[PDB]
């Protein structure tokens, strides 16, 4: 049953994070207007919680909170759980930053993004204010955001594109890749089926949906080179051990 | 409570593993199990008396012997209190460099200087046989009785080795640990237990406690040794296979 298939993948959603594309969208149309160091300053004096790298570290700060969540979301798509560990952790590993930088897009319109579940809003002017290696870090996320927007998914459809992210069989070093397999064509069977239900007139959804997994790969290759560069070229400036995990050897 | 600690680790050990080395060390001396030591008796064995080239065959049977005792220590790593609260790849860290160790030393309690019990104490094999078999196969499995037959002179129990494969998981100095300071933090509260058991159940036996300490860097440099032998049976004998999840354990290793 796809559509009962669709609907538990939908409330492991819902469960996992927050703040949903519902909420953010009905909050972007009372947020704190972060756009200088001044309004930052203030945002970290309780009203929402070098400057680049401050603003960087709080990047890395929501990232792996939102690790954190999708490690407990994959828990409850049908077979992540019974796959050996060993395999859990390279569907994480190489998952995560596509399915972030994709949920990402829920929180986000051309002149920023929400933070600290809605309290704030960093406007994207400011981010591109930044030193180079940050802000052209951020910039690509946000392109891609804008263009992802435009196909107008809802959190239901999002639910079932994350999972079927998560579950991709062509990571590097997978050990059981025909079980990964069988659990991701479920998991888009499901996902072909609730799109012609929910999107009863947008013809050719899901195969524009299938070409967004591969840019968000090529999205997150780009943004692993960057990150690995950082590491070298910044020597002052800190990853998060769980980043470095993930990006080594990436 | 370092006795409470204890119990737990032992009750979580009697779960997670059938053959005990009480139920092991009875056997070796219900009816008798079935000796296995050529050729002809193995196909017998395998025929529904036990289970239901020679030296490829055994070592197929070893690789499915070792990747069952893996599933049942990760269950039982899931019992040891915080290790389910370190994030997922330090979990499969402390299992791929932890694993063998522990399936080394418990091997110990299934063996005598003559040979060991096989599927829940219904076989044994002769050690003599497994002498008999091809050199690369031969060689992997020797070192592995020298090891067993002088770990059995500390005359550990379960509820001692429980506590000692807990600490062997434990092992704050795995390649590539994330949360170093963590791990150790775990482990001091296992050898701390362990301290506390031996000196209860042991009073006799002063400076068991080092030796053991000893043992754990005896299994590193045991095991060290066996995945340079693994490693090189992957080349060498290109027509004989290894399951994906040993191939996984044995990747970028040393
Ligand atoms: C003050 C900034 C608000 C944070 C907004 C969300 C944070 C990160 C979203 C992704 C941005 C891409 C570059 C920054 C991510 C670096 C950390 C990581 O690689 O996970
Ligand atoms: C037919 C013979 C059955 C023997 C089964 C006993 C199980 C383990 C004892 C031998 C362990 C050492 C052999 C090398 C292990 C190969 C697979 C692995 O590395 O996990
Ligand atoms: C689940 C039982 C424990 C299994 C232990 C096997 C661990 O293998 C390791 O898995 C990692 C991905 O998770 C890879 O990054 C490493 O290259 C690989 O060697
Ligand atoms: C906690 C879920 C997210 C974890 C993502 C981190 C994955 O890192 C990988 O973990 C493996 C050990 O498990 C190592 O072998 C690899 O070298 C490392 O790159």
């Amino acid at each position: 049953d796809l559509k009962a298939f669709s609907k538990h993948i939908y409330n492991a959603y819902l469960k996992n994070f927050n703040m949903t594309k519902k909420k953010a969208r009905s909050i972007l149309t009372a947020p704190f207007v972060i756009h200088d160091i001044e309004t930052l300053w203030q945002a970290e004096k309780g009203l929402v919680w070098e400057i680049s790298v401050h603003v960087f570290y709080r990047c890395q700060c929501t990232t792996v909170e939102t690790v954190r969540e999708l490690t407990e979301f994959a828990k409850s798509i049908p077979s992540f759980s019974s796959l050996f560990l060993n395999d859990q952790v390279t569907l994480l590993k190489y998952g995560v930053h596509e399915a972030i930088f994709a949920m990402l897009a829920s929180i986000v319109n051309k002149d920023g993004l929400l933070v600290a579940n809605g309290s704030g809003f960093v406007t994207r002017e400011f981010l591109r204010s930044l030193r180079k290696p940050f802000s052209d870090i951020i910039e690509p996320k946000f392109e891609f955001a804008v263009k992802f927007n435009a196909l107008e998914l809802d959190d239901s459809d999002l639910a079932l594109f994350i999972a079927a992210i998560i579950l991709c069989g062509d990571r590097p070093g997978l050990m059981n890749v025909p079980r990964v397999e069988a659990i991701q064509d479920t998991i888009l069977r499901a996902l072909e089926f609730h799109l012609q239900a929910n999107h009863p007139d947008a013809q050719q959804l899901f195969p524009k949906l299938l070409q967004k997994m591969a840019d968000l790969r090529q999205l997150v290759t780009e943004h692993a080179q960057m990150m690995q560069r950082i590491k070298k070229t910044e020597t002052e400036t800190s990853l998060h051990p769980l980043l470095q995990e993930i990006y080594k050897d990436m």
